[PDB]
């Protein structure tokens, strides 16, 4: 009697839980919106920002009309290697966002020692992927890790037919600054992440006038065994792919069709995405080096760590910005803690979104937006980052665990422009040009030097329709 081998693993359900960490899929949590959850784990945060410049080169007559399609190759191909490093030292990937990806190991506070441990060697093997890695004409291409531990919440956000997810807290805000300390080539440890760590496995040095650490070496004891400890650690890992599916990089590539999942599953996917997955849409359609507007929104609180303060709060502003973007096909593409507040990266004009007059409605929706969440209880301060140019939009990662993203000078200009001009709606040149609006909505901004952006252009404020 025939055993015919392979199970079938090309659902629907599968490639929609690509585009997710097990954070949620494995979830399983109460309709209410806003929902939070409150966990200990170390994050890895993995900036790779040697490609906010491949962009540019990549949008020139030399790579002929294939620059997206070069750009999105190229990019997997070195994103495909880091997250199968991830993923094989039993991280979930938690997000990508051009510059970067997030990932967390998720652990009982009795473990965290242990796989700092883990999480240092994985940061380690992820840097000696590099070592001799570049793109001839320019430069050489390298990453910087910033990593922390510690308390952890999670923000579920949405309403009926959209999800959107945040890591919020010290672990996540101490994470980000690891990474700002770091140089090429660094493994940078937040002050707790320092304090929890096995100290006798791990060479540092002091970081000047900060409290962080820098990783020199993995020096380990005599008898120490990497593997065996790894196996150990696993123990603890939920989700670590074992026994007949030990072959796999992630469980998730055997979920079965069940259409509850599924339809909880899918609220965190743009419909464009789902067409795709549906087979109804070319795999090729997203790839793109398109004309688009970025509207980036930014909310600061008074504790940006506590989520019973904000979660409340963030609902609110998504319900608003939700039926403000749907008016002109604007798009939520990520939610993710800045170094200060909750930032929702917005974008006008994604492929088969683009409305006519772009720009006059990115600029209304803007000032809506700011208007609203600035009446919101507990928003601090809203701050609004207006920018439109050719940005790359395409699916980024692994085949496994990948996501859309925005990646152009235009997404990093409006980010800048948010945090640099806090408490006001800003607008670039492009945005105001082509802005079917007289020159009294704005007013003409002095210019800051912005840490990432070279001659951003002149700056505006949108000022608005009256003088009040
Ligand atoms: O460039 C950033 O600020 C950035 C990238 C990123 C990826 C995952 C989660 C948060 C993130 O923030
Ligand atoms: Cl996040």
């Amino acid at each position: 009697m025939n055993t015919p081998k392979e199970e079938f693993q090309d659902w629907p359900i599968v490639r929609i839980a690509a585009h997710l960490p097990d954070l949620i899929v494995y979830g399983h949590f109460s309709p209410e919106r806003p929902f939070m959850d409150y966990f200990d784990g170390v994050l890895m945060f993995v900036d790779i920002s040697g490609f906010t410049a491949m962009t540019e080169k990549f949008s020139s007559a030399m790579y002929m009309d294939r620059g997206a399609e070069q750009l999105v190759e190229i990019l997997n191909y070195h994103i495909s290697a880091i997250v199968e490093k991830v993923l094989i030292f039993g991280g979930d990937i938690l997000k990508f966002a051009g510059d970067a990806l997030l990932a967390l190991w998720r652990v009982e506070r009795k473990q965290l020692k242990n796989i700092i441990t883990v999480v240092i060697k994985c940061s380690l093997e992820i840097h000696g992927l590099f070592e001799t890695q570049e793109w001839e004409e320019g430069l050489d291409i390298r990453v910087k890790i910033g990593l922390a531990a510690g308390h952890i919440s999670m923000l579920v956000f949405g309403d009926e037919t959209h999800s959107h997810f945040l890591v919020i807290g010290q672990a996540v805000d101490d994470v980000r600054l690891a990474q700002n300390m770091a140089q090429m080539n660094d493994v940078i440890l937040s002050p707790n992440c320092w304090q929890l760590c096995d100290r006798s496995m791990i060479e540092i040095e002091s970081v000047p006038d900060q409290r962080a650490v820098k990783v020199n070496f993995l020096k380990p004891p005599p008898n120490f065994n990497f593997d065996e400890f790894f196996t150990k650690c696993t123990t603890f890992m939920h989700y670590y792919p074992s026994g007949e599916h030990k072959n796999l990089l992630r469980l998730a590539c055997t979920l079965k069709p069940d259409p509850e999942l599924e339809m909880s599953l899918q609220k965190y996917v743009m419909e464009s995405i789902l067409k795709q997955i549906d087979n109804k849409q070319l795999q090729g359609y997203l790839s793109e080096l398109r004309p688009v507007t970025i509207v980036f929104v930014n909310l600061m609180f008074e504790d940006q760590d506590k989520a019973e303060e904000i979660g409340p709060a963030i609902q609110d502003a998504y319900m608003h910005i939700t039926s403000v973007l749907k008016i002109f096909q604007g798009q939520i593409n990520k939610v993710f803690m800045f170094d200060k507040g909750c930032s929702f990266l917005c974008v006008f004009g994604f492929p088969g979104e683009k409305v006519p007059d772009e720009l006059t409605h990115a600029l209304e929706c803007a000032m809506d937006i700011f208007d609203f969440c600035s009446q919101v209880h507990k928003i601090q301060t809203v701050s609004i980052g207006v920018a439109s140019g050719i940005v790359f939009c395409g699916i980024v990662g692994h085949t496994v665990r990948h996501e859309y993203t925005v990646i152009g000078q235009k997404v990093n200009l409006a980010a800048r422009m948010m945090m640099y001009y806090p408490g006001i709606v800003t607008c670039d040149s492009v945005t105001y040009n082509g802005s079917n609006l007289p020159a009294y909505f704005f007013k003409e901004l002095p210019k800051k030097v912005m840490k990432g952006v070279a001659d951003s252009g002149p700056l505006y404020q949108y000022w608005g329709r009256t003088e009040k």
